């Protein structure tokens, strides 16, 4: 995409180098902001292929609080499996932060199920907020939360979220992370009786591998295509009910998948 | 500052009239971005005259994890006050969570004192992170954290910082937040014997309340000045340790205070 490649290209050219946690290497900015109309289309990168496949399991997974990778490998879904221990498990992540934030009295808080009866009942509330970003959890985590960090807003019957993402890997994961947060704003919208809006994306350190920069000069090579048309096909009775046959995407025309390796 | 006058004349091209909690109606839009290089000079308003005194002491207040009034008070700052209960108490509001978050094991995490290790001993982490979104608490809260969520960086021997301030208010709040959160790099570099860097504001539901009209129109008419310069005079053994009389602000020729009310 336009926005996508232009950060790319201003990765490998302002960026500067890093030694990173996985003692691999990268070039980093801090600091960037994309906006994505959602009405100008489903934000899939079309300068290589990205699997839906994978983003939508990983999405429908993190809504239903999981974070043991069973689901996911029912499902053919191996994105995690370098940070999971030996019985599958992720420790707190994501999913179990969006549904079930624990609090020192041993109670639990569904962020979801409150960002949906806020999106319903008081929409031009500035304090629609998911945080993954669970201080007293994080030494449990496999891996501290990347997308830690997000907010719904509401005007003109249209709804927009924004993402903080605190760590970005521009290669793998940003087209993985944009593809999600677009799906589930089209998600809430439909459960809300909402039009879509924007999905605004908000990065920290912004990066690209150093063993990815063969994988970078191929992409910034190829010219983006129009992008796909999101399909809801069943509309289900909550947000927490969706499954993947749901989605259809059409008009997805993207450059071959490029293939690049992780950093553990 | 040019930024700043750039962003309300953005939430007048491209905002929307949204009601709101407090009644009052506001102009607005969200997601935007930009950035202060504090190398150019320290980063309070000349387009109207800013009260650095209440800004210092909110901040030193802050970095006390201290969240009732008292303390303002014994210093003449009254900005506050409309919050705080009959004892002058906020909850546990953004002092709290930045020196003491409650974790569901009964730890408590001092935020600001793992961040300044993590810049002393690891400044290329990309976790260099302080929340005060603390979703267990908000409702002990007399208000929700606006300035949620911010993230520290250094490149090139320079400490940055990114806020993610999930609401604000253009003409009131905005000013503080910019000038409070430069301090805070200020003080950060200073104990990491960094020089400054960036800091970059990233903006949630941004707005102007309808009752600040007369007063953005006033201040947009008018030129900035040369930023002021800020000396801090001594190095506390501890980020904690600061005094009022520390700070300096040299410089500063600001264009004529412009009063407005805030929106409780
Ligand atoms: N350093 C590092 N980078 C990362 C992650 C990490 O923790 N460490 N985690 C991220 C989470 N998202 C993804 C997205 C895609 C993949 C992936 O590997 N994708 C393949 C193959 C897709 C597939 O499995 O079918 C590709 O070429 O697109 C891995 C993590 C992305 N980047
Ligand atoms: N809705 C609204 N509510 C708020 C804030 C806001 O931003 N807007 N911010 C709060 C904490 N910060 C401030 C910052 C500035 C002011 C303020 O009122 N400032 C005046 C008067 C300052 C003074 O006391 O001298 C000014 O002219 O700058 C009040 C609360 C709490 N609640
Ligand atoms: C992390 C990630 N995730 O773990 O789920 C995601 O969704 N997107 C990412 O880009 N992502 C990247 C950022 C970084 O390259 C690593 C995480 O490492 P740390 O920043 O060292 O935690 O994965
Ligand atoms: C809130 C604020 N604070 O309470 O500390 C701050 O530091 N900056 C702000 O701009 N600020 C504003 C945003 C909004 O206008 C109100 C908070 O109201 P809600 O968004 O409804 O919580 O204060």
């Amino acid at each position: 995409m336009k926005q996508y490649l232009e950060l790319m290209q201003k990765v490998l050219d302002e960026g500067t180098q890093k030694n990173d946690r996985t003692g691999t290497g990268t070039l980093s900015i801090f600091g960037h902001q994309m906006r994505f109309n959602l009405q100008d289309g489903f934000p899939l990168v079309t300068t290589k292929r990205c699997h839906l496949r994978s983003i939508i399991h990983e999405l429908l997974w993190f809504l239903q609080g999981d974070t043991n990778i069973a689901y996911l490998h029912e499902n053919n879904v191996t994105i995690w499996d370098e940070w999971a221990d030996e019985n599958g498990d992720l420790g707190p992540v994501y999913g179990k932060q969006w549904r079930a934030w624990p609090t020192p009295d041993g109670r639990h808080i569904d962020q979801i199920t409150t960002v949906l009866n806020q999106l319903k009942n008081d929409p031009d509330s500035r304090r629609i907020i998911v945080s993954a970003w669970n201080v007293g959890e994080l030494d449990k985590m496999a891996l501290a939360p990347c997308h830690a960090f997000f907010q719904f807003y509401v005007a003109d019957g249209k709804l927009s979220c924004q993402l903080y993402q605190r760590s970005c890997d521009v290669f793998l994961g940003l087209p993985f992370n944009i593809a999600s947060y677009a799906l589930l704003v089209h998600m809430m919208a439909q459960q809300c009786d909402l039009e879509v809006g924007d999905f605004v994306w908000t990065g920290g350190d912004t990066h690209l591998y150093s063993n990815h920069m063969d994988q970078t000069h191929l992409q910034l090579s190829r010219e983006p295509r129009p992008l796909p048309k999101l399909i809801i096909k069943r509309k289900p009775e909550s947000i927490f009910d969706y499954r993947f046959e749901d989605f259809e995407i059409e008009g997805y025309d993207p450059h071959p998948g490029i293939k690049a390796p992780v950093a553990i």
